[PDB]
Parts: C-alpha cells; sequence; structure tokens
C-alpha cells in the first residue's frame, strides 16, 4: 500500500531485466496465465483458438499483446505509485470493455512472479519478490478502486 523506496528500487532493478527481453516475458506471462488459469484465455476472443502450450509459443499475436500488457505495466511501475493518471485508461478498458474482474489481475500478477522466477532464477530472490508482490498488490488494489469509480466490480 505504500512501498519503501528500497522496495521500489527492487521493483525497478527487476524491470530493467524485463525490459531486456519485454516480447519473450510478455510471452512467457500470458502462457503461464493461460495455462495456470485458463478461463482467463476465453476473454481474449483472439487467442481462445490457443489450446496447447505449443501454440501459444508460436503466436506472434500472442507475443504482441504480452510486449503491449508488460509496456502498459511497466510505465505504471515506473511511477512508483504515482500512477492514477496512468491506470484509469486500463481500469476503464479492462472494467468496461473487457470486464475483467480484478481476481484476473491477480492471476497474472502470479503469473508475472512466476515468470520472473523462470526467467531470472538467480536475481529475482525473496526480497525482490516480495518487492513485486508490493508493487502488483498496489497495482491491483488501486486498479480495484478505480474500477469501483467507474461504478463497477463488487
Ligand atoms: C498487469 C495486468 C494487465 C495489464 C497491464 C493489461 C494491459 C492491457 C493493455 C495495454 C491492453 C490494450 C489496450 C486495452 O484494451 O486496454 C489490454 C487489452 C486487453 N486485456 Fe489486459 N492487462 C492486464 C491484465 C489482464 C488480464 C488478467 C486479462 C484477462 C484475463 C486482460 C484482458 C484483456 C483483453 C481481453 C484485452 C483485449 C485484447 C485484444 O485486443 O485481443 N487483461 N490489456
Amino acid at each position: 500500500m505504500v512501498l519503501s523506496e528500497g522496495e521500489w528500487q527492487l521493483v525497478l532493478h527487476v524491470w530493467a531485466k524485463v525490459e531486456a527481453d519485454v516480447a519473450g516475458h510478455g510471452q512467457d506471462i500470458l502462457i503461464r496465465l493461460f495455462k495456470s488459469h485458463p478461463e482467463t484465455l476465453e476473454k481474449f476472443d483472439r487467442f481462445k483458438h490457443l489450446k496447447t502450450e505449443a501454440e501459444m509459443k508460436a503466436s506472434e499475436d500472442l507475443k504482441k499483446h504480452g510486449v503491449t500488457v508488460l509496456t502498459a505495466l511497466g510505465a505504471i511501475l515506473k511511477k512508483k505509485g504515482h500512477h492514477e493518471a496512468e491506470l484509469k485508461p486500463l481500469a476503464q478498458s479492462h472494467a468496461t470493455k473487457h470486464k475483467i474482474p480484478i481476481k484476473y489481475l491477480e492471476f497474472i500478477s502470479e503469473a508475472i512472479i512466476h515468470v520472473l522466477h523462470s526467467r531470472h532464477p538467480g536475481d529475482f530472490g525473496a526480497d525482490a519478490q516480495g518487492a513485486m508482490n508490493k508493487a502488483l498488490e498496489l497495482f491491483r488494489k488501486d486498479i480495484a478502486a478505480k474500477y469501483k469509480e467507474l461504478g463497477y466490480q463488487g
């Protein structure tokens, strides 16, 4: 809810490692999300027809959209919680157009933490993970607040 400057630096130190291969991370994150939570795939009319992990990895539009995800997320994270202006277009389209429940943001957050671990075994330790979780929690909480502002979600 408030992160220390140290936790923010951990988050941004890790994020520079994402920005080194945004496509790879975005792809992996989306695939982890769809594998571990197939219900989220159904929300993508563009991808719902991708079934094996092998198909997802070969979809360049899935990879493109991972880039879309992560660059939007990275913009937010670089604001270190001063992200109201960035969240509202995101909350607006995910509440009202995509109709994404906040719970699915929790799933993709777990997918992010997981993919960060498999792509950075020695870099993503307990501290950075604690920090990244706080930052994604703050993100989720502020998105949820923005949902209710738009009059949405339980
Ligand atoms: C870190 C969390 C997330 C970020 C930063 C993010 C960001 C974005 C962005 C930038 C777009 C493109 C513009 C827009 O439509 O708003 C998008 C589209 C979309 N998002 Fe997300 N999203 C996140 C989580 C999720 C989750 C978990 C789901 C569904 C389970 C979802 C469902 C969708 C859908 C269906 C679209 C339209 C996709 C398409 O055009 O094929 N989002 N998202």
